[PDB]
């Protein structure tokens, strides 16, 4: 390379021991992929609620959650669950329910409250989504 | 599913007309996948000072060299460019140099500040980085 | 309530004459009110990247970007701004550009960088897209 | 349009085969969908003062009562809390309270405090409200 | 008082020479009256849109505009001006439109474009208005 | 109105049926009154320091001791209470004393501390005082 | 002091060859004089408003300005510059204009506006100024 | 000034009655005075470090320490107090160490971590300094 | 100089008894070492999360936490406290716990969960990272 | 610890093939040194600002009359230069004169101006300093 070039030499001219590209810096470059994928609510009222049972709930599950709230927001996905008391991991002092209170999650437990059910009716973009 | 079941239960006791599954919300994962690569600079002066010669600077060269920087803070890096005049893109008002201020990276034009050359030497972790 | 019932209750006795629940306060909210729409970028870019040429680019057409991101992350959107040195609105200190910059949004001026053109390919979603 | 034709023009000689406004971007937006509600606090206390006895109080209500707030800033309204020691959900450094007053919102705790009752009478817009 | 005099004779037993509720500090206490208004805007459209017809645009009408906004979200009010160019006080460089564009007013010149009056239908709570 | 006349005749003309100025919005003018007073300190030590006993202390008591700190930081106000463990309201965790230390008001109890009465002597602006 | 001989025979105990209070940190310690001072509006009209004409505007001047404003909330004080469009200082993106939009200063060009003029009378709290 | 005269013959030729510099607004702008003070950590150890042990922490001694912090960046002076529970005074929700943690400041209870006896040794400018 | 021969001219021209070139204003530079470090994690499960058991867990041990964290994203690393309960210190209103959610740090009670050791493996880059 | 021992042990129970601490991550930690540095201010007036004349305003300086500042807030110590509008380096967006009013520099242009020399007097702890 001429500026490349031109530099060594002007390294040279000054008698400057200096080392041409021996050395390497080790870092690790964060791709971000993302990849595309599909979550299916368990059941989806008249009122255009939809709810998913939930017994256990993992990280896994939980992010993904979160992503398809922040992704489709005109959507209303709610949780029954048949503990929102259980806990996170085993110790924590974290539930189902709190963390789902802290993302503002609509939950609930064993059944879908008959509130819900009574809920006024709101049109849901079947056409954005994918029918199995 | 047995909470699930429960709940279908509930909702046909009630004889709401509800779908089952029906349907599946399609999103994007957003994985963060960390690739990792090495980053050879162009001279190692006898200060320590690890310069970079660069004519035409791209955009991922610059995203490298940010990450590089965060990775490993302990390594002094430099650029000397054929012009820091120069403009990230046609038209745009931004210039190399204006860049690298802003990011906290020495720089210069043409070839390597005597100064430089003249700065006290400091330790490099050889260990931390590899040869070629 | 119980805590109603109390607060109505130290109320009675201290002879302080007040009114339960008597008077509702009409306010509103655009919680749950998400109506659909669709974007059009201008070019799609055989890499993956979406141009969008813009003139004018008002407080508005702002806020469906960002908007639209945060729903699309997994797509690749850029704006070639006719000039990104135009400010937010006469009286403003910030320009076009800076905001972009501020956001992180990819712009260019008048015409496509080539280096945009050159980038390595990724994928795009085609099935979350409606075609024109 | 002009710029767009120019981008296009650049595109086409480069010989970049681009696909021009082809594809949509289904987005979605709650910018002018606000649906009309009410809420009645709990007791209107003669010199104006509105109070809301709350036990629970979740991050929603929370929402609700700083946007009642901003459309009705002509309205006094306050809160007895059950608690408001309790931290904005279990895990949260912050309680009930400190979140009422860094947002200025004014709280007692189990009972109305008699200094609110002998405040100064201010006027009530009864219009701007429906009394149930 | 007690407290004032256990104080005061604190002061006097070690024979310090104080000034008694002697001087007065001047200050101006800040009350926020909220007066009532009306405001009628000079159209209703069919699709619930409002347009306002306005000419000279005082500082007066400008707030007050302000207010209605934040006050009524769910109201959609615009616009239409003789001169949006006008600047708003003779010398400025910030004319009702720029003024407009700032906090997201829609506005338009001499008539309501045939855009706005062919938007889609939105509810307009009326039961909240007061009719002339 | 002139410009009023020819929106409506525009809309005539395509036989749009509007309403003309049917409606008025409510709303309420945040007006800021800005009424005087003045406030005086029980007693004036030799030194400069005012200072104010207090037994209980309102809520007006509190915002005017903050109007004041604001509009007069040259004098130096302290207050003396019966006692700064007092809460603000009942069950309200927050204090006397906690208050001042959250606004940088010098306080105490029961009497002046003979430190304050030792504290070297700092001029006081008589003239922008008033007297009794 | 007990904490003091608890803590050398500690070092002592382990042989540590500390130094006991031998040296002395030299600091500055602040305090804040208060000068009383005035300053002279250019104009008073009929209704309250003092006008304050304006060449050149430093720094100085604008800090003083911001200063009156906290101290005298009470008072309306507005700014005419020969030029608003003139920067804050050479370099800067802003001008006197904007920055006093920023501020809620009330500025314009030239000359006093007829609006302002207009505006309805307030009160004037002369008790609180001193005359020439 | 050329706008002075400007602004009021305007004002004259509409006939306005309005006063030229007829009153001061008195505000006070406070200065900011220095004084040569002294500290003196309790012990220096071999490797630098300065301990000082505290009882009774007043906010006084509080403020000092971050003076110095700043003002002699180049010093290292911890704390040890006789309890880093201790709370910053009567009533107070917040403990010394909090404060220290909020500043930055290094801190122990009842005798000095062997840690930072092992620290390793970092100059001391004794120059800077001055011996009991 | 020339702007020093200007400037004391200038002074000397109005006869300002004035010092030059007297006096040396003392302070001191920094420099920041970069000392090469090395981490042992204490687990390292099949699938690349790295375990830490964690009883106590001071700021210090936090910084270096965070350190690690921001040199190597491509590390993932997880804490098993005795109790994730325990407060950051002593009268903080925050736990370890709470403390690593806010920092995206994966952390557990007692034991290393079940879930974790199930989670997909991913690769770990061992050129990275130093054997013992 | 206990807590290592019991986390493998239930690690060996459920048959993990794990690795006990087998990997050092490699990270580096940076240390602070400081340099005994001393400046020496251009002029010395007799209100006690130092005015320092500047040519080349190096960005080195700049950090230097940071530093001083902070560490020797006692000082005034203001700069002239040859103009205020030189930017900070080549294709700099930024002034000097932004320079200073980002940090809250006092500057001025050419000469020393009148304001400064007639300012009010103020000690200067010439103990704290050297002479030439």
């Amino acid at each position: 390379m001429g500026l490349e070039d031109k530099v060594s030499k002007q390294l040279e001219s000054k008698g400057i021991k200096f080392e041409y590209e021996e050395w390497k810096v080790p870092y690790s470059n964060n791709q971000q992929n993302y990849s595309s994928h599909t979550y299916t609510p368990d059941f989806l009222l008249p009122n255009g609620i939809f709810v998913e049972t939930k017994g256990l709930w993992e990280s896994d599950d939980r992010k993904k959650h979160l992503l398809i709230r922040e992704q489709h927001p005109e959507l209303d996905i709610r949780i029954v669950f048949s503990s929102s008391r259980t806990k996170l991991y085993k110790g924590s002092p974290t539930s189902y329910g709190e963390f789902c209170e802290k993302h503002g999650i609509k939950f609930a437990d064993k059944l879908i409250p008959a509130e819900w059910i009574k809920e006024p009716k709101k049109e849901v973009p079947f056409d954005r989504l994918k029918r199995k």
